[PDB]
């Protein structure tokens, strides 16, 4: 009947699909998001004795003393606007975990949702973190052949912890009462074409040719009638999770403004392709495969088509 | 730190509400109380596209039975993909409450929130296996009347927080609630949205079945202004989520007429009407794209009109074009 | 009707004119103080993580207190004698209301081990005031001249933590039980006008001081382990916690009693923070509360700290020790 | 911040337990927690004889959490007493014998109660047979592998030992987890207090009756011993636990066995007590040198400070 995280991972270890030591890193990812979760939750009264941001850093500190058993954690400062990154190193130096606390700093954006997102690697022989140790984890971590698990927890009016091993997308649902991560969906599979497109029609001006032409055909009532369907947070973490669970396609362009995206590669478009990619989905920068794209910087930034397999070839087409 | 129990009786106390309406706004809360609940384990409750649905229903059992002790409930039906309608009756027949148990029957549209929406109205006139029929539905709807009656409205969103808004005639105060206390907190007094924000909620999907007059709009909208700084788009797809983020920073929310739907969506009685006494109490404006919301007088049992809600100047300006 | 809340309960009384606005928010306060006494005193351990335990604890729990009637009146203290537990008394801004209440009902660590709770008295001060939290001498001399239990005691109640968090309350026309629900925060009533047994084969008392206690009350409790009728002797309970012993009382029926020893010759509960308010609840119950020879509502408190033997329950059982006690 | 289940995978990590029995450990908690809301809503629960169907009704719960583990029947109740609920791993490397809570009166779980488990490692309602096959399986002084009890009171404690020591984990109301809040529990050598219900001392035997009698002589000291009874085995044991002295639960006359079953509560209480640095006789022996011939088992209980427990022994001689 029911199964919680612990279950299902001390099962998949049984099965040895994962060790102990992994077993342990990824239930602390998730002690650490039962506690971020809160701190959302109650954020307004915190504030009683621009909210988002001090957020961002409280989260992680969490986030590290939840990892403490298993290895040490530094910190990647926003070089930007961006949200810190931590990056725990395991002391048995096996497995590296690069984790975004929340996904914004904005608090239009996470007015109504928002969450956490992680990718876990294995390094091969090769509290802020320094110049010469950011180089150095940009080159240890390479998303397409080193990145073993990924996932994220959405806290919105529901939390939710997805997560992949490289075998299948699990779904558990953190059930208030018991405070623990219950199983409530095995294999997600991403639907093969929807009808809803996510994207920030504010820039339509800003886009090139190719994307205004792409977002113009959208909105053609269809064989039936029907025009696609607009949704858009402003959450990548809230937007990703309905694309993934309904279907469709979600897309962060680069435009005027920003030459090349806003979306950092390693820390948010990697582990969401990765895990789209195990839905049964696509995950493109208009024309390639996000997990091939290698990191040469380490606040690199990249266009995002992520959604079903049809819709984003559908936009590779119009990007051409 | 006061709650929503502390604030709700020093009001009573000033004599602004009398006990009557205090144990009826009590009574919602606790009903809202529940309804987050059942919202945030729904998938575990489901592990025992129409569960948004069944979601709907149960949350207008549990807004029944903590209105038990003031008055009768019964319920207008969801003819189409609307949500089923709660109205609760006071015993004592000085108090009506429509109450609106979630803001949608899609799934898609409340994948990370929704929220309830209720008004309370004073009958100037008589009195009225659960599901109310023809001869009620229209006693209501002639009992009701927003630009009059109407006392007091609110909502309650369940997203990454769980939000109660209020406004009893005199401003409007967000509540939040507590995780660990189970209590409604007041985090804000007095709410006043914008005068205007660069943010705009619509359906774009939609932007071909639009008149010629909003399709300028929407377009003037994507302009670079001389700060070369466009309109953002934010549409969650949730009435009650992206109208809370109007509230809270401004911008327009739209709900225009189409061509399949040549009056709207929003009902006017059970939606548009609350949310609009709640924006002009926050400073807003809530039109129908020609005239106030609240000036309209409901006619027909499942009216729908247009929705152009949020800050007083942005709202003024879609006004313009569509003159 | 089907759910009625404390909140709820409350507004109907005072639309009934039973009480004030004013004092509607008093019981109110005090149950929100009450809700979050509940939370420190189940997370205590994990609070000290990151035998005194029990003492921090009553400080605490008074800070919360003088927090949520903030609202309606400032809030001083009158220290602990000995090892009695620290008392917040709360003064109306208005000055209609004395609000005395008992944070947690011991010092002990030992008979707070799974049960504890706070005990309230609010009265009608007919005289003067205090200003500004330890009372100095003439201030708590004040606070006792005014505060005559035998007739300007007007509500009382106790909030019992244990395995379940229970309200009791009375506010003069008989006694009502709250249960929290742990759900919704919320206190929801299940127990209208509760009735204390007339009788009942129970005694909650410390046999250990079996030999500092007078041969009056030796001669009591021989006889109750008499196999009396089907050859049944009496049932002894005695947790250690003066809310739990007395609640299970208030249920079930039967007898709890803290008479005076060799050591203490006065006994140990104070008559105006202890002994009380749980007697005029368990008068309402239907219950009688004794010193062993006259009601304690007739005793006036005199002295800042005055201690009494308290002999509480059933009417019957109670009428039996005094026959003894003569 | 130590949580049962950070705790739980690091004893299995370090080859202390398997993976199997780690999600039986935890699943076990989990029931508890839910059983730990039960029993703070009940009231209300009655709104919508008491702490007899919440008896059922903990069962159920416990067999759910379970079912990811193995089957469980159950072991009805003859008279009043406590159906058990008895698990067994699809594996059959383990049985869980599972006590939902420490009492079928409300009078005794007017302000605690509890649950307490057994899991046995083998070398609805079930029938005579599949009793009698349990009792010749589960061998407390031999097979007994861990053992513990979630007390639900003023605050939710479960104690467990894996065998090599007790640990206690506090239930965080907030977060809904276990904190360890300690490590290797201790019961103190002696303690004078002692918990038994006087209202029977005139159906205990001239031994017993005797030293009862010296615990009230105010010592060198001028101070008796402290008498504290909740009703409740585990409020009553757990406090003995923490702050010391002797528990009892004797034989009288009408029962010459007494009334505590060895199999279900004696057993686990005992195997604890004795991790803790602490004894549990039935007057004369060692409880886990006993073995049941029958489930319903019955024998006196005298747990606590092992100076205590001598000294009780030493009158019963």
């Amino acid at each position: 009947e029911i199964i919680t995280l612990t279950s299902w991972l001390l099962q998949q270890e049984q099965k040895g699909i994962i060790d102990a030591e992994l077993t342990i890193v990824l239930s602390s990812i998730s002690m650490a998001c039962k506690q971020i979760a809160s701190l959302v939750q109650r954020a307004n009264i915190s504030n009683l004795t621009e909210d988002q941001k001090k957020l961002d850093v409280i989260s992680n500190e969490v986030f590290s003393n939840c990892l403490r058993s298993s290895g040490r954690t530094g910190i990647i400062a926003s070089e930007e606007e961006d949200v810190p990154v931590a990056v725990e190193e395991s002391y048995s130096g096996n497995y590296i975990v690069v984790f975004d606390p929340l996904d914004g700093s904005s608090n239009l954006d996470a007015a109504v949702s928002t969450g956490s997102i992680f990718g876990i690697y294995s390094p091969n022989d090769e509290n802020t973190l320094g110049t010469e140790e950011q180089r150095c984890i940009v080159n240890v971590c390479q998303p397409g052949s080193n990145l073993l698990a990924a996932g994220y927890c959405m806290y919105s009016s529901s939390v939710i912890f997805v997560l992949t091993i490289g075998k299948g997308v699990f779904v558990f649902t953190l059930d208030p009462l018991y405070g623990e991560f219950v199983l409530t969906q095995e294999n997600l599979q991403i639907p093969k074409s929807g009808k809803i497109y996510s994207f920030n029609e504010g820039n339509y001006k800003l886009w090139d040719e190719n994307l205004k032409k792409y977002i113009d055909d959208l909105k053609e009532p269809g064989p039936s009638g029907k025009p696609y369907s607009a949704r858009y947070i402003g959450s990548l973490v809230g937007d990703f999770h309905r694309t993934l669970l309904y279907g469709g396609i979600y897309g962060y362009p680069r435009d005027k403004k920003s030459k090349n995206g806003k979306l950092r590669l390693l820390y948010e478009c990697a582990p969401m392709s990765f895990i789209v990619e195990q839905a049964g989905g696509k995950g493109s920068d208009g024309h390639q495969r996000v997990l091939d794209i290698q990191p040469t910087e380490i606040h690199q930034r990249v266009p995002l088509y992520i959604g079903s397999t049809e819709e984003v070839e559908k936009v590779e087409k119009y990007l051409a």
